[PDB]
């Protein structure tokens, strides 16, 4: 004999999930992709191709590059790790790209950096990988153990969570 | 829809005890993972057993089947030892009582309280599997969904594999 | 049976060692004292009284309060957890207080927050506790597995370490 | 002055192995702690043994004594199992060859690779003890310095205590 397929590709675009301390900045910067650290110890049957697109906390040019990389990917199952502050805008933009029509594209990340104690990151990565493999084609946000429709979602700062727009 | 989580012990929950000079099955690790998961939805955890999975009898499996049957929830995650996860999953897949439920078994090759554990990833993956898969019994391990009737644990590889 | 003594008192004055992520700030703040977390699992024979003096990354009034608390303590073995950026100035100020004459006073902390992966904090706390119990009376900085004389020490940003002044 | 660290295994270094379905003595945990300690001074680590301390013979202790004697350094940390740390420390305290050295034995009640371990604190404490104490053999555990000839492990308390 069997060959394990690798149907999921992951793109990383920085965000809180990848933040790490630097002595020079005397605080957090966007560091290496934390999803690579989670998948290293996941004992995967197959593998996951992880490609770093950008390392920002994020411009219109950056958004455009993400659409191109996702659209040019061979895989039909895609996970994009990203900051939560701009996740709805990125997700809605990807939603409007005809070339994504047959792909399941999930955005996720973490409210707490993976490299800070008490982070949601590893759970979110596991949930978002499953989501990207199991959901019908579309663009989704997977956070809080839930799937969100980008056109009907906002980040509620007071809650500290994404919430649906009724 | 509401997820119900049942804990049957196993490697995922193992923790060090001075008295034993080694690992024992401790408190359920899934509770530690979900505490920091910032969940939006309805979830509840129920402790069933703190055995090592090798020590399960026909009667431990019988009791697990009836316990899962007591849950009105249609989405079920059962955390369990990998050594007899296929036997429990096959047993549950044979119970007509459970046929409308999505039941996902998962756990970890390395205890969650040991460095470098698969446990958190596996819990996130299995929670999504329990919510997204059609009714049936499944093993969710290694970033994959296994059909219990067509799966074995391969000790040489340290993974479940298809038959 | 015997009664275990508690000869060490710890005062906390914030600093990098205690920094923790907050969703509201979208970055690090000075959080709860990390030394309390290290001592919780240290399986101490006796105990350590830990008193929080301040939570700053730090004014002249704050420096004065530290001198008062250290001087009024019953214990002759004192550990002050603190930011590294102002540690030499605090240490030199404590050095000039006659009321500290019979006390062993050690300042320490961490170049990386205790709640960030790959932190020096737990090692530094163990080393600094021993230092505060074992050194002769005086004021010291314990970092990098070494004891520094405050009057002959500077923080070298390029090295990322304290270094002696030759 | 230069510290030399010798590793003799024990609980501090235990790690989970799929093949054993449990803990084995693994790679020395002191190396993991010192990697992130941002040390200023001269330190070197030497592996002596990967036994569980219960399994030490008169000959394992003999070999440890001669190995510590091979170090020109006067400041020595030996990481070790707690179950026979008093026997090794008493043995070393009887060797005239070592009488100019400060030799500190330490370890952990909980493996460093298990959550909630004393190991990192104990390593920092013991490094300072090895640098600061007068020549002699000492156990540094529980934020305290023990005289080996006047110490026992109390299994009821889970700590070393004075006699
Ligand atoms: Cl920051
Ligand atoms: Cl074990």
């Amino acid at each position: 004999m069997a060959v394990s397929p690798s149907p999921l590709r992951i793109f990383t675009a920085g965000g809180t999930i990848d933040k790490d301390y630097r002595l020079e900045e005397n605080g957090l910067v966007v560091g290496d992709p934390f999803v690579a650290e989670v998948l290293k110890t996941a004992r995967l049957a197959g593998a996951v191709s992880i490609v770093a697109l950008s390392r920002k906390d994020f411009t219109e040019a950056d958004r455009e590059a993400i659409g191109r990389a996702v659209g040019q990917a061979v895989e039909d199952h895609i996970l994009l790790t990203h900051g939560t502050d701009t996740m709805v805008e990125t997700a809605r933009y990807l939603g409007g790209l005809p070339e994504l029509a047959g792909k399941t594209v999930v955005l996720s990340g973490a409210m707490v950096p993976g490299r800070v104690g008490g982070s949601d990151a590893a759970f979110n990565i596991g949930f978002a990988c499953a989501a990207a493999l199991m959901l019908a084609p579309g663009v989704y946000i997977a956070m809080h153990g839930k799937v969100f429709d980008p056109a009907k979602t906002r980040k509620n700062r007071g809650l500290g969570r994404f919430e649906p727009i009724d």
